[PDB]
């Protein structure tokens, strides 16, 4: 009665756990990376950093915020993929020359492309990552792949 | 007693499942579903003719978009405004000219009409679309529109 | 007695669970999938030449699309006719010209060849497309044409 009821909850759940695990991989394909556990998804189209931030904002997650090597490959092979580079999480907008996460704390991790952030014209204040994974500071009004982390 | 060890190893086994799976609901409605209450929204990203994308929903398991309060009407407007595209509602007067009915044939619980609309302008105006500002116009099936399904 | 409790809560925790899933299962698959029987097919909607495909699908855990009857056959066409392009398939005659295989090496169980096909054109065809009409072309591996993978 009991015995019986569990054999039929154990079923339950191992199929749950065989469709779950193939419903994964048919969900990140082709526009999600996992890495630990972290899940990058690109929305596949460019906005520029203020709408890109709210996309992600308003689907329970926030930008591409990379916080080490591995985190940066798994994201840099999205912008690969798609073939357009993509804004990160960071800005120095409130401190010029200090990039700072969405919470206003300090990078953890940078990969930064050679001279850069160099605040070009005076205006550069969010981060692109480029096809190499290398890191620029950009203008925020420019328009980049919109890539989330959930 | 056995019994006992195979209940704490499933309580763990649920666990990861719930709390896996509660990220991956965000990560799939990731930029083209709306969830609201029970219902989940979710558009193709193109348009089609009223017969064409009902046969899409229906074929995938749902149906066409079908607002039933002002809070839904809300979710599904927010897709409209994202692909900056009027879609296709779910209800017709196909039937009966003036009486709007879901695909069951049930008449409208909810609906947000604009001003002087339903108007069967033309004479000729039996599909329903939604606008980028919520509101509900009346326009011809044969006009090409947003698909965006509920499941 | 408390483990009878303890399995009638988990019970529907897995029931609300599996009712989640399965909703969660059908918008995944709205428009890009096609499930049948224990299959998924699900297309990356862009075309690329075979080499670069398969690497897509093995990278994202699955193969390329392997139609293993009629009704597989026919779920994978919906895809090719919803993206109006032609598709690769996995299967092969690589190794052994005249023999198209799996990735595995093993066999084709099932075929849907258009009239004359395959005739390995050029005396270099050595892949499969199906087209909107479902049937299958042996074609050169260098085209490009719709990746859709199966998990
Ligand atoms: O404006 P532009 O000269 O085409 O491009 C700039 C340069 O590549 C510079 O090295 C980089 O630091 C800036 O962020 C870019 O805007
Ligand atoms: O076709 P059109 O004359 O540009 O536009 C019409 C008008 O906007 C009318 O107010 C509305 O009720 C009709 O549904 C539309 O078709
Ligand atoms: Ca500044
Ligand atoms: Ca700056
Ligand atoms: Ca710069
Ligand atoms: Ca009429
Ligand atoms: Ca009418
Ligand atoms: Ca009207
Ligand atoms: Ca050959
Ligand atoms: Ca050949
Ligand atoms: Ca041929």
């Amino acid at each position: 009665s009991l015995r019986q009821q569990v054999e039929a909850l154990q079923g339950q759940v191992q199929h749950l756990q065989a469709a779950f695990s193939q419903y994964k991989k048919v969900e990140l394909f082709p526009n999600g990376q996992s890495v630990g556990e972290k899940i990058f998804k690109t929305a596949g189209f460019v906005k520029p950093f203020t709408e890109a931030q709210l996309l992600c904002t308003q689907a329970g997650g926030q930008l591409a915020s990379p916080r080490s090597a591995a985190e940066n490959a798994a994201l840099q092979q999205l912008v690969v993929a798609k073939n357009e580079a993509a804004f990160l999480s960071m800005t120095d907008s409130k401190t010029e020359g200090k990039f700072t996460y969405p919470t206003g704390e300090s990078l953890v991790y940078s990969n930064w492309a050679p001279g850069e952030p160099n605040d070009d014209g005076g205006s550069e204040d969010c981060v692109e990552i480029f096809t190499n994974g290398k890191w620029n500071d950009r203008a925020c009004g420019e328009k980049r792949l919109v890539v989330c982390e959930f």
